[PDB]
């Protein structure tokens, strides 16, 4: 006698077999009215007004082709398909592959002019159908899918030059992308960055590989440290209509300005505005200081001329530009003006409408919320997601602001499913007649169409009714989303609570912590994961905590910790605990804390403060000194490790030092050997300190995993080895 | 009332004096009286201060190790140690002139300095420096240069490379005085294709990048080092003219394919004698090489050839045996396994093929320690027909049934553990005592063979041991198969047998190991029995050493199987004895120990709850050639490739299943690569198995750090006491 009542919780074989699965909705706009999706592996279009499909490709048309397929790319005029196969991944974005193009209209391969195997990447232009490929480093271009490609570049040298594609940490840290290719809009131009490497040092480490290699292998990558001699960019753009065959192509060098020269610097971002205008923007390796140059096309000359009343300036006096690098603009179809999220005079970042000849920004939006992204822009409207609504910073609308008056702004995904929806993304057609919404949270995912024209919804695309109907008698956990006020200041939190949550009762406390620059573990998005395990089964509730150096509440809360990483940051995942036990339902003998990452950089200081808080923690690919990670992020926030600059923070900062304080705690450390991102290194010198003052603590190598430890077994085992941790240090059996 | 703790081990709170000593003369030895160098009569057994404490005073520098001079004339002061592999190192050098109470100042031996060696008599000095070798005549003169070939990790002169250091030498130096030391004999060991194993460093926490070491190191079946022999007249050195030396090239029976030089051994002033050894090291060949005065050249009889050979196994316990020359170099005296596949002493005459057998019996010659012009000395484990006993006997050459022992009787049920050092012509002995009891070490005279005096008695420890609830030792054998196979335990303090304990079986088990024996050893073991109650428990079974061929080359060719089984057969004949809890039997090992733990732990028998690995060997192509082929043969399709790949930890990931497991690797381990335990872990992981890990950060195959071993043991017996419900 049950009497229907949920029994079942969500377990961890739930978890890692994924028995309860999120239903997504992914599409592809290829017209301003129509978008591709997968339905049974086949691939349908869609008309979006009606809602009618037909079978584009059926699934049934490469199996002759003798390989497995990763991916597809249709040619923006829809004549020709790029297959990608023999995917081999590199880092986070980076890949090879094979590529065959399959003509849509006489349904044959292309044989002849093949792209080549171990082609680094591949881009249609924005019209038509030329191809931009990187192969061993070097661009090259074809006009037509059949024809002799044309080679851009002559330079490109592994590990030392590359040619329209990222080094390691313009990859990781800079464009969070491994293309390094820039199409102008109606494909004209193809514009590239140039890194150059040569005196970058390598990380080396041991890749063991399949247990049929005798000799492990030496992994070798450029990966400049804090402090390290940067790699260099230039940047070209090459006229793809003047090419010939019968002569070496000329790519026109748009050098930094003079303010950037002077010194170390980046290139933060590239942006097309028309078709010959391009905008830039530099970066100094300190990175309180940006130039937006902005390039136009002299027809006599063949060259790209910035013009010096056309730079933007964009710099910070309390900490970095932007929240990982300066904003993107979205220019006018004129190219003559552009909007921009920066932060304002109270700290907070928003939409400032710029004209290309003057210095001072109009401000469109304002208030105590953040603009998180602009996603689209008409001639009438701007189309931006914040976090305005009912003023949750972890909350994420979509906003559309009338241009001609900006008192006019209408909330488009507010009031659709208020207590189901509020944390929205969205997916605009290509001139943004319609738009994808898509909602993560609190309640299940639910993805709808809708028309721009007059915002209304036009069906319900997925609704995650299946997984609603599996969940109907799980004992599932709820979330808590709300703040506590510490010097005046909100500071936002989440409780992941165990089913039938009694505050009478004192649970288990795991805090699940990042508290990186501009992070953010409070929000309404609903999750399945292994904190919801660890509630629903173990009964813990797990928190996050949004304190000092966390983004989207302005620079006064996010900028709080520029020169002072491992400082307040740790100091408020320490003081969270004690308002966490303070609220009466936790046990302060059972509360531990973990992160991956930076979070396991923030875990490893906070069990090693000595504040007696913590029982145990788990750090899992953790920094262990600021010298040891990438310069990119690393100085964006340390500035360098120089006696001029910041090198007794860098020292002071150490999770090396706090070793003895360690005695206190239970400690789980877990690192991927073959993490090019954070080197198994900053694990190996925690341990080593850890002998040497003689605390035992818990450890787990994973052999040949990453930064990710994503591999199907190493991701299961992980969370299995974390689990048993986690239980015994709560006497959960 | 107290127990021996894991701080007594980790913080040696209990010592076991020794009583090291080197011998000067024929009469006279050196000791080490703390701060002090004191010159002992053997006579009297009385003391003069040969070099005092503060005569370095002014020095400057830590110095690590002194090495007189032959003659007494010079002392060479070892400091700037900076250890390399098991035996490697490099240190700074200087000379004191003991005649005239200084340093010599000019001409100096240079900092990092490979290898030093004085000649037998006199004060000639041979050091190795940037792989070549150099010779000074007298202290303060210049040194002549005789190789100009030397190149790291390429070209090694008078040193070994990294196999040949671990695996064949256990010396670093490839340096050999002729007796009188006119000749100075080298080995050149050539690592051109040679692979490189590397491997991350980390360094100090200062160490931005981490350093790769690159080291040549040939795992089985890969390309081997080759070696070339030389002998150079260290008395016709000119300042003007370069050295010459005569190479001895190997037999053709070598030269026809891969081989190694295995032993070298001077017979007289003028007679070499050389051993080389076949890739597939059951064939190996004795050359005796004369000088020649007319050639200036060095002459190996094909005549006077000696094979040794195996039909069953490899030849030699590790290697083969080093012979022992008679005065006039006619004949020599070596181990060999016998008819019945026992070890002992042969007498061979130098031109002729046949040998006779001095010893005969169910029991081995370890070891041939001394000879004289009437007595042969060598141990042997024939007392009471105990393998893992040790003693000294005399056999007297003019007839071979004369022979004595001359340590069975002198403590019986204290000592039945000797190792022993002559005096430089045999005069004296001082005898060394491991075990059962606590260690004693005596000095005697041949002559009579009476005791001069006890050295050392350890009562100082004895007295301490009083008052802690000390463990106590069972070695005993069991009957397999009409076999006796020997076991020892370490048993908790008032120890009672109809109660259960938990069992932890210590585990080596490689290829000629012997793990029950008669020492007295102070260690984890002896915490674990006296602290935590748990009896430690070792078995020598099939593979083992000392109790001849039948047992020890069963294993030939088949490595990870019967020595694997037999631990397990073992374990349950332990819990047939009645005393011992069978819900809780662990096993563990080091190295060959860690690789067999593995392979009983993913055995799937249901025996062991739980284990440690410590620096496993986890497939056998992973391991250096030397080591591995000699009982595994080549990894390849015509040879035992198919066993090579049955053979692995990795192969059995599934079996882990069943039991809790510990994984333990130092990642600086040029011996054991981290590399084999890296794929143990990703296979148990690949199929779903949770297991328990360490790496030791920069740690080597010793892990032998005070920080890192204190960190491994103790994290080590929380598993353990985990494993078995101990709080
Ligand atoms: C062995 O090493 C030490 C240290 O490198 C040498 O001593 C130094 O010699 C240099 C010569 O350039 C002087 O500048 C220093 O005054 C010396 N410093 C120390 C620490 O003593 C030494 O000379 C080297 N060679 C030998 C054979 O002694
Ligand atoms: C938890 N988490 C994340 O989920 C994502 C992160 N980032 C943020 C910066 C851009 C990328 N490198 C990804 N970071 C930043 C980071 C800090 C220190 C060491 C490693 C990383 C990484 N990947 C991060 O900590
Ligand atoms: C326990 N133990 C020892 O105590 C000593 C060992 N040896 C025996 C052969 C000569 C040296 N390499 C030392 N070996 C042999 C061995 C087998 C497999 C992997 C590593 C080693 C090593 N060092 C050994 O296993
Ligand atoms: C995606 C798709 O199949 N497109 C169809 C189109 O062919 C058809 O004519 C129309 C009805 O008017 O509906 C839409
Ligand atoms: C070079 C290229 O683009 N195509 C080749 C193809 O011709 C070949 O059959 C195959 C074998 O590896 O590799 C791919
Ligand atoms: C034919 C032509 O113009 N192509 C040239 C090629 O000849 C030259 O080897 C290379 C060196 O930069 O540059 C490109
Ligand atoms: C534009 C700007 O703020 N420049 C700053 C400067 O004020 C400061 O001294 C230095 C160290 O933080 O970094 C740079
Ligand atoms: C160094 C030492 O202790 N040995 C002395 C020895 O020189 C002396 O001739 C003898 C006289 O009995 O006593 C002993
Ligand atoms: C007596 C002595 O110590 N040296 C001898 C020498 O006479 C002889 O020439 C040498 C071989 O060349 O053997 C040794
Ligand atoms: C079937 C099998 O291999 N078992 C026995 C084993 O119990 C024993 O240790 C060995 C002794 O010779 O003989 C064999
Ligand atoms: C090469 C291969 O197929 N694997 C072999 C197999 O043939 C053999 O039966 C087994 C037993 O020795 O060892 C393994």
């Amino acid at each position: 006698h049950h009497h229907h009542h949920s029994r079942k919780t969500y377990t961890l074989t739930d978890y890692l077999k994924n028995t309860y699965r999120l239903k997504l909705y992914s599409l592809r706009w290829i017209s301003d009215h129509e978008y591709l999706y997968k339905q049974e592996n086949n691939i349908l279009v869609f008309n979006a007004e009606y809602g009618n499909s037909s079978v584009f490709l059926e699934n049934s048309t490469f199996d002759e082709f003798g390989h497995s397929i990763n991916d597809y790319s249709i040619s923006p005029d829809g004549q020709f398909i790029l297959l990608e196969y023999n995917y081999v991944k590199q880092w986070r974005h980076s890949y090879t592959a094979s590529y065959d193009i399959y003509d849509l209209n006489k349904r044959q391969l292309i044989t002849e002019e093949r792209i080549p195997n171990n082609t680094q990447w591949v881009t249609w232009s924005p019209v038509g159908h030329k191809l931009a490929y990187v192969w061993n480093n070097d661009i090259y271009v074809k006009i037509e899918p059949n024809l002799p490609s044309y080679r851009i570049t002559w330079t490109g040298k592994e590990d030392i030059i590359y040619n329209g594609i990222t080094d390691w940490v313009y990859e990781e840290e800079v464009f969070s992308a491994y293309s390094a290719l820039w199409w102008s809009p109606n494909g004209t131009f193809l514009a590239y960055a140039q890194f150059n490497d040569t005196e970058v040092p390598l990380i080396e480490y041991s890749f063991y590989s399949d247990e049929s290699l005798q000799y492990p292998k030496t992994v070798r990558v450029p990966y400049p440290k804090a402090g390290a001699v940067n790699p260099t960019v230039k940047f070209f753009v090459v006229n793809t209509d003047s090419l010939s065959s019968v002569t070496n192509a000329t790519s026109i060098q748009i050098t930094a300005p003079a303010s950037m020269l002077i010194g170390d610097h980046y290139l933060c971002d590239v942006t097309w505005a028309t078709q010959e205008r391009i905008s830039l923007q530099w970066l100094r390796r300190i990175q309180n200081y940006s130039v937006m140059d902005i390039c136009d096309y002299d027809e006599s000359s063949g060259r790209w001329n910035c013009l010096v009343a056309r730079q933007h300036i964009e710099m910070s006096t309390t900490g970095w530009v932007g929240r990982f690098r300066p904003s993107e603009p979205h220019f006018t179809l004129d190219g003559n003006s552009f909007y921009k999220i920066i932060s304002n005079e109270e700290g907070y970042r928003h939409i400032c409408y710029f004209q290309i000849d003057k210095k001072d920004c109009t401000f469109i939006t304002k208030g105590t919320w953040e603009v998180i992204g602009i996603e689209a822009l008409t001639s009438d409207y701007l189309y931006y997601i914040s976090n305005e609504y009912k003023g949750m910073p972890g909350g994420r609308n979509l906003y559309k602001i009338q241009l001609s008056d900006y008192t006019k702004v209408t909330c488009l995904s507010c009031e659709l499913n208020p207590e189901r929806c509020q944390y929205y993304s969205v997916s605009f057609s290509k001139e943004a007649k319609y738009y994808q919404l898509r909602c993560s949270g609190p309640g299940l995912p639910l993805y709808t169409l809708h028309s721009s024209v007059n915002d209304k919804g036009l069906r319900v695309l997925e609704d995650n009714s299946a997984l609603d109907k599996m969940l109907q008698n799980v004992q599932m956990p709820s979330k808590k989303l709300d703040f506590i006020i510490l010097n005046e200041t909100k500071f936002w939190y989440q409780m992941i609570l165990p089913p039938h949550f009694d505050k009478s009762k004192k649970y288990p406390l795991l805090l699940d912590v990042y508290a990186g620059p501009c992070s953010q573990k409070a929000d309404t998005v609903f999750r399945l994961n292994w904190a919801t395990y660890l509630a629903s089964t173990e009964n813990i509730i797990v928190a996050s905590f949004d304190g000092r150096g966390s983004g989207y509440q302005g620079d006064k809360i996010m900028h709080a910790i520029n020169r002072r990483l491992g400082t307040f940051e740790v100091e408020d995942q320490i003081e969270a605990a004690r308002q966490f036990s303070k609220m009466g339902f936790v046990d302060n003998k059972r509360i531990a804390i973990w992160g991956w990452s930076y979070g396991g950089y923030v875990t490893s200081m906070v069990l090693g403060s000595g504040s007696g808080v913590f029982k145990c923690g788990i750090a899992v690919a953790p920094v262990s000194r600021w010298e040891y990670y990438d310069s990119v992020y690393t100085e964006r926030y340390m500035g360098l490790p120089t006696p001029e600059d910041n090198l007794d923070h860098y020292r002071n900062s150490t999770v090396m030092s706090r070793a003895e304080n360690f005695k206190q705690v239970e400690y789980l450390l877990i690192h991927g050997t073959a993490d090019d991102n954070v080197h198994f290194q900053q694990s190996a010198q925690i341990s080593k300190a850890l002998v040497d003052v003689g605390v035992d603590f818990q450890a787990m190598w994973y052999t040949d995993e990453d930064h990710g430890i994503a591999s199907s077994t190493a991701h299961q085992h992980i969370y299995t080895h974390m689990s048993h941790f986690i239980k015994q240090c709560f006497s959960l059996p």
